[PDB]
């Protein structure tokens, strides 16, 4: 059931920001893990001496990664006369983010029809403003509304690349890496308490509960008119006998944020072994893979959507499977891209729901909760 | 003249500390960019509630990377309970320092016979304290004193793998990368005022001044009894016609501070031909190479120490050639590390001064300024 009630016309996810201390060696390390080429800046070298951001691209899969320069550099400017490129951005809220958060997201922008319309209503139905609507060169609209802890949920709209001030990338600093990835599928906040955030996020853009089929969290998942904007949220469950990892990240993250990034790949298999055989050159590492019982266990469930070799094939990379009534996905989940175990990646493909294909086909892979436990003694049975 | 005025036994670099707002993230960085290996760790995995530090090495050269964790992680500890494996670590510190100046050199530290004895007799001869001897593991001690703006000299003495509470980091997350890279050469500081930052270290230390052979500097290094430790500090020349490269840093980094590291490579070659294949694929990009003229005129320079060929491969990597009444070295200039144009690496290779080869054979590539600026407007005329 859908009830198509957003409140504005959203269309797709438009960027992910990253708030950094140094944009550049974080940028440059993502481009190399990821395969996402180097294509837009915004720094001293294009005038602006209030932040270095820096844009890279996979696909549709854009990531911002931005960082203060001394504030020394634009104390004679005002707002009106601002060189940032992105008029939002605060030297103090970033330094206060990256020193309380560590790395992370600061904003989950979308692109909507019209961004000033979209802050408006939103506030009109209880989202607390961040940033005022701003016209930039006349072209593009960006606003800000809080979403869940200090990460802002971004508006941005066109009238008619990326923004305004920024320049593109030259040639020869623009190596065309590309593993295989190809826009942004969801993206995972954790908060202490579900319910209120649900409520409040549900309340100032009309998402609706996009629909599901003890693994330590509670979980829904807020949807758009068709689908493609996909925000789940978790909350800890306590008491269990192995901790929260929900736990574990707000603990370790000082509250509420982004948990993890779901990437979608157009050839999982390829996406992994690139990914893979960078991990220890600079990339990213992976969660240590599942018992082969898991992949014994494959034939049963998905031996109609994947062959022997193909199943063999997800068993070499470490992906893991699930299936909804409708659709099948691959995912696979990084170790944590920084220093804290907060926020993490997760690489997923998905098989079925063709019209174009619909947004969430398959699910966001609960079942691999109690498959992963069943492999796990299974193997240990077999030992 | 070389007074052998050392007023403790100083033996050679030991590493470079950088403060970094991600540890993870730069270490991987430059671990890729460099070659170097990921060699010991000390963070949540060790016990370690403070701070997250990573080793990395090539040959005898050790970087380290540490950002600290949310201070509440060990809000319960005091000094005599820290998990930290640096005692000296302090979160405000750090993200004072960070905030303050970017990425950038913490600590420059040396082994040295005693450091309680080394700490004693520098803050007997005017050092400023940064942080008192402390006995690790009743194996390794490590004391701290000022340098130049928030740069620390730091002394390490082993009664007798890196410190105490780091572990050596497994053969799967340690790819053997190798460039080339070999030692710490020198590291140079920048201040606004030359003649009280080398009155103060040199009074310190004994160092004395390593004799050399309008470029917008002044200069001079200081030295140690075997000058193999090796302190060049600049300040910089105001009024002329380009604006000094010493003040822009002194701006950016919101004062003094190290300016670049000087890695000596063993094949300076393969080094740069390993690095330059990684410039736009997260590795480190090079300054502009000189123009052929620069080439064109290395015949009369260095005719008798390096061939046609070996001439032709510089002018293919963009190294630069100068020559001591004594040795030659090659060199060659990083773009900054990170955001800020204020830290940068050199690679150097010195060819001379047999012996071991002697410190500072060739010399620091003074003559590199003139020569480049010869070579300029000769190239502007015959084009
Ligand atoms: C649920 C779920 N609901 N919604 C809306 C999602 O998008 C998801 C997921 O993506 C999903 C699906 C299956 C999984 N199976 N195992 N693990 C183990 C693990 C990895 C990294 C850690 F730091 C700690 C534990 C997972 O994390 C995992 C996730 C995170
Ligand atoms: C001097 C000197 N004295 N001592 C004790 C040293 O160690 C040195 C050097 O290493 C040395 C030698 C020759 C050079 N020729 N050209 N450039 C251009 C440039 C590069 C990066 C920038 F951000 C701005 C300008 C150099 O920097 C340069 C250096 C830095
Ligand atoms: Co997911
Ligand atoms: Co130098």
């Amino acid at each position: 059931k859908n009830p198509k009630s957003d409140k504005f016309k959203v269309k797709r996810f438009h960027h992910i920001e990253f708030w950094c201390g140094d944009a550049t060696n974080v940028a440059r390390r993502f481009s190399w893990g990821l395969g996402m080429r180097f294509s837009a800046k915004s720094d001293l070298s294009t005038g602006n001496m209030v932040h270095a951001s820096y844009l890279l691209t996979s696909g549709d899969l854009r990531f911002l990664f931005t960082a203060p320069y001394s504030p020394s550099l634009s104390a004679g400017e005002i707002k009106p006369t601002t060189t940032a490129s992105i008029p939002s951005f605060d030297h103090g809220s970033c330094r206060s983010f990256f020193s309380s958060h560590g790395l992370g997201v600061r904003a989950v922008a979308i692109e909507v029809e019209d961004a000033e319309s979209a802050f408006s209503i939103s506030v009109a139905n209880g989202a607390i403003p961040s940033s005022p609507p701003i016209v930039l060169n006349e072209a593009v609209t960006i606003a800000e509304v809080k979403l869940y802890g200090d990460v802002v949920l971004r508006y941005v709209s066109y009238k008619a690349e990326f923004l305004p001030g920024f320049e593109r990338v030259e040639d020869a600093s623009s190596f065309p890496l590309d593993y295989g990835i190809r826009r942004l599928d969801h993206a995972v906040g954790n908060v202490p308490e579900l319910g209120p955030a649900l409520t409040y996020v549900a309340g100032f853009t009309g998402f609706h509960q996009f629909a599901e089929f003890e693994s330590g969290l509670n979980s829904a998942v807020l949807a758009s008119n068709d689908e493609m904007v996909l925000l789940p949220i978790n909350e800890p469950v306590h008491g269990t006998k192995r901790k929260s990892q929900i736990q574990t990240y707000l603990e370790h993250n000082e509250g509420a944020g982004l948990q993890h990034l779901a990437l979608m790949s157009e050839d999982i298999f390829r996406t992994l072994r690139e990914m893979r055989k960078r991990s220890s050159i600079g990339g990213f590492d992976f969660m240590p893979s599942p018992p082969p019982t898991y992949y014994q266990n494959l034939k049963k469930r998905v031996g109609d959507v994947l062959s022997d070799d193909q199943i063999k094939e997800c068993e070499e990379l470490g992906i893991l499977v699930d299936r909804d009534d409708q659709g099948t996905l691959l995912q696979i989940f990084t170790k944590p891209l920084g220093d804290r175990p907060t926020i993490f990646i997760e690489i997923i493909q998905r098989v079925g729901c063709m019209m174009y294909q619909s947004g969430g086909c398959g699910g966001f892979g609960k079942g691999n909760f109690s498959e992963l436990f069943k492999s796990i003694e299974e193997y240990e049975k077999t030992l």
